């Protein structure tokens, strides 16, 4: 549980530079001339394995100890989390296991493999296959790698919000997609420690917004049900040590639906010509939502772009959504 | 340069400046399609262009060997489409005034597309066809040149260096695949092969309802076609050039035909295994080898085709992902 | 005067990266196995000027006003500032006019002008070049870009010590070249804010050590005479901002001769295929003669190889010492 | 002993962009205003090990059987080509040892060994370490890779000049630095078979111009003494195959002296930031001669670059020397 002052050295330290790499910070120019503001997409999707979750994956696993290292490590994800471990896991030389729901695609189960990593098909949903990532961590002695709620982890996604501040300082606000708010717990860390008078502000699917249901309780709190539409998102439970630092730098919190989500995907696709996943397009939709809320105008406004592993076959939900908005 | 000979050409392919302009792109392993089909198949990606279509190459290489004269009294054309963003990038690159025609009813992303490149757009006609004959006219009021989308010697060279890329990043190719709209493309491709590894087959692929080449080759001329179909754009081509259709029927090994389902296959398997999201005239050729694979029962080869373009509507994509979902 | 943390914004801030970019940080092994510790060199000839210089140039004449621009900009200089500010003007599109002793060499004011700067050959030398400057300056309104001693070009220079941190944070000690101060004191500034830790030492030639001076006295003073061999380095009194970083934040100081320069250009050579000027190799030879003199073993340690625009002929110099100390 | 037709096609073919990479075709802006010409330098350079030998080395060894890569290779070399056989060794996975004398400078042996090659030091000069190469082939069985003498070694040299071809089409004269002649050869075969309007001229260091004499003779022949101020073209003898392909295809050749070699140094770190061997510079200075001669005004003139190994302290001269003129 460290200070801010700790964390700022932490992103320092943390060597994602080793797999990961500096990601363009690029202007959206139709989105921009279209709502009077200087709009930024940090393209997250740019990364070895197409998402940002590669920066703390790395972080945490190249700081295990040689003992640590030598037992390998395991986790458990749908996706996005599984290759940036198995990425940094061929980097380092270490053996991982990803324990993934038996539903998952053959398209993702081959990506994890690719990178490198042993895939495990067990469970009905991503709750029984993270008991077995757990349980198979105290039987084997796999090291368990989080997705979010750890130190570590926190710091490498915090390299993000660094390069933000170098490739332009004069940013107004920051608008940051939560799943169990690693991401968003880096970046409001980093940029409270170095440029605090920018806004940090995290955005949630409507369906899967349990970083605003712990705002609302006071502290971590489950949710009900979690919508699957955005998967990178779909986190029933903010973390422990994510919530600390949302809760005291984040400066705001807005909710979405999925039509704005499916809105950002296409103007992503038709600005910057990426194909985003749902959540990648999450903090774009909450960026406009809060432009036209708030009555923003003549800003320098960014949000991340943070993964663009679709399943094709999805895509036609999103279509249909978009083709639905035009009807209106 | 007005019927020249193979020899001719090949020097003619060295001399075409296309390096100004476009860049040597990437040939890829489809890791996916290769295991399934028993084949290595490597796709030309020539989406990779700043322009996002190969018709960089045939443009700037026309365009930079004009007169003075012709420079400075400007170039025309006639396309709402890939033709269009490669004069316009040219022309801006050149330092050259340039008109392009467009039926009044296309839509603002095209225009604005041209626009960006460079191009100043002139919107006039019901259809394509007065669109062109507007550009003539205007051609021999105002005295701009006009720059032909295929039929034209050195718009085939300017093509014929994708093939010379080719040869020198994987020689060891057994068939190569090449969709044909007015049939520059093709010609390029088989003139230059022909001259230097005679031994690789050249498969023109056409669009069943857009094939104006086999009608052609069927006549043993150019011919027109009744009606062509639009949901290929690229290759929605009425009548094969004079001189394309020459070298088309000089060196061309081979030609196929596929339906609208087959190129939805194409466009899933390309953004499957290389990331891209190709229009429908950029996975013709990847159908047409699939079709050509099984037909022949070929095993254990090297074939490649050209992914030839990426401008592809977002709204236009939910019929090829309903396609995809009927079939299975 | 502004304080440790208003450099570090500042430092962000410094929009160096629409002209300058991240330069490596190399191992030199042949030199690292030799030495039992981990040396490590900041490449910043690999800048388009060929020096460290452009990164608070651009940012400093970034920063004027509209009408500081409008009336354009003068400096005097023998050489990579020059460079620098010709090719800040040039990205910035204001104009430019830089003040050069007569005796400059052709290549080096044709690289100023090739650069896009107007170029004024005066003076017998540096003083005198650099008094017609700021004498055109007060006349006709041109603003003077300073060439270390100034809290933006200090901010500027100090993007290359955040780069270093996130190269490698695990750096125990960085030796920096000085001549007038600025990047010393900005790589300074900006480490103690951010990972105290480390070590920053500064690196003088012997005949030009106006800082060492400066500490030894308690504020700047002038230098009798200053050599000319390393000429990036030869200034004769140490700003008044850079020795106050300087003197708060320096973690010790070294002075090495014309021998221990020219060895350093035959390592840097050997190792990385790069041709250091004199004043490049500076911090190199620094760290050579720290490693001894305090018998230093199995530390990761960072020299910043400050700028490769070299005169040909002059090599011959350097060449020369070389081939003395084989001997 | 292939025709031009099979030499194009076995350039095409030469899979040298697994180790090799497209070099730049860069304007020497300063020399180009003082000559009157266009004046393009290909840097050659700039590949992995810092010379042209990569291309023709790693075509050779990726062209061996499956067995002869399982039983390694050998050569003898102190310099480049030392360098591009222990590079191909590393990105084809196959072993290698290299025969140099014993005498051979300590950051010689260091490249090699970086590169990923076995170094064995052996001879009192470079005909003591071949001999021992070649005996250590025979009774081990290592394949021997030839510096030049060699079909897959020209073709793999020769794809610089297929490049030099789509960089710049309206090229009027490229300018070639001959030792043993593969790379002389490669770029001729080349040229003359896509467009043979182009000039292709050879230059030799007077001190060891082993393809003059070869074509005063008609045949190869040896040369009595050579000059190893330029290592890389210090070569007794003209190989077969490659004066075979420089006597059919060759427009001219040209010499120079050391003085001139010089000059060309200064004049490439003055214009491309770039210190270049002796034998590096040797087509510039030759180009320089053949302006001067021929009054050659207008045109666009190609000169290779071929490697820039120099020795740090071996400046001394060149700078000594440039000083004087």
């Amino acid at each position: 549980a460290p200070e801010g002052a700790e964390y700022l050295r932490a992103v320092l330290r943390a060597p994602v530079y080793e797999a990961a790499q500096v990601t363009p910070l690029q202007k959206m120019e139709k989105l921009s001339s279209r709502l009077d503001n200087v709009i930024l997409v940090k393209r997250e999707d740019r990364q070895p394995v197409h998402s940002f979750k590669l920066r703390g994956a790395y972080a945490m696993m190249a700081g295990l100890t040689e003992e640590q290292k030598a037992h390998g490590v395991i986790t458990a994800s749908a996706g996005n989390h599984a290759q940036g471990v198995a990425f940094s896991s061929a980097r380092l030389g270490v053996k991982a296991l990803i324990v993934m729901p038996t539903a998952t695609a053959d398209i993702k189960v081959d990506a994890v493999r690719g990178f490198g990593g042993e895939v495990l098909l067990h469970g009905a949903n991503f709750d029984e296959a993270k008991a077995k990532a757990i349980e198979l961590s105290q039987q084997q002695g796999f090291t368990w790698v989080p997705p979010f709620d750890h130190p570590t982890v926190i710091a490498g996604q915090g390299t993000l919000a660094l390069e933000l501040l170098q490739q332009d300082a004069h940013l107004d606000r920051v608008f940051v997609p939560v799943g169990g708010g690693g991401l968003a717990a880096g970046v409001a860390v980093l940029i409270k420690q170095l440029m605090p008078q920018i806004k940090v502000i995290a955005v949630e699917a409507e369906d899967s917004a349990c970083l605003k249901a712990a705002l609302d309780a006071g502290h971590p709190v489950d949710l009900p049900r979690v919508g699957l539409f955005a998967e990178g998102v779909a986190v029933k439970r903010i973390g422990d040590e994510t919530f600390r630092l949302c809760q005291e730098y984040l400066d705001d919190i807005i909710t979405v639906d999925s039509d704005a989500i499916c809105a950002a995907v296409k103007d992503l696709f038709e600005d910057v010509r990426a194909v985003a996943e749902p959540s990648g397009a999450l903090a774009l939709a909450g960026m406009k939502k809060y432009i036209a809320q708030h009555n923003i105008r003549g800003e320098r406004l960014a949000h991340i772009l943070s993964g663009a592993n679709v399943n094709f076959l999805g895509l036609r939900y999103v279509l249909e959504r978009c083709e639905l908005l035009e009807l209106e």
